[PDB]
């Protein structure tokens, strides 16, 4: 889940 | 729109 | 050019 | 990288 979150955050 | 899409894959 | 560049570093 | 190469491109 933190890398979800940080690829989440990547896409915007 | 295609980082976005390859990010979301990634993602997964 | 800038479709290969983004190809290059898409494949690394 | 990726995104700097994109900006590198725009940029000419
Ligand atoms: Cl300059």
């Amino acid at each position: 889940e933190l890398l979800k979150k940080l690829l989440e955050e990547l896409k915007g």
